[PDB]
């Protein structure tokens, strides 16, 4: 298991501790409570969650100051967020799992400077 502490999907990187990804125009920013749910769920990128227990995770950060649910507020992310939104896979019977991709990212190093 590794916690990662960035999204790099395709060529649009997005900061789990800056809300805005930086896109080939420019840059995209949305709502903390909508990207909120994604950032959840980037600390585990690729994991068996469940739903209601979603709320949870959800609810620790913010359980959207804006909607009447989470479920909610993930479709609307889907918005900002992108094509992350729809990461998140709902199985009638698994219950939630948002497959992305697998490769992690822990910090190994702490630096890079040297010659090749």
């Amino acid at each position: 298991h590794s916690v990662p502490e960035s999204i790099r999907f395709g060529p649009n990187v997005f900061y789990v501790l800056k809300l805005t990804v930086e896109t080939p125009e420019g840059s995209v920013h949305l709502t903390p409570s909508e990207s909120g749910i994604l950032k959840r769920l980037l600390i585990n990128k690729g994991q068996l969650c469940l739903r209601k227990h979603l709320l949870e995770e959800i609810k620790n950060h913010a359980k959207a100051i804006v909607a009447r649910n989470v479920d909610v507020h993930i479709a609307s992310l889907r918005k900002k967020l992108g094509a992350y939104g729809s990461r998140i896979v709902t199985l009638r019977g698994v219950g939630y799992l948002f497959s992305d991709d697998g490769d992690k990212k822990f910090s190994q190093q702490d630096t890079k400077l040297s010659l090749e």
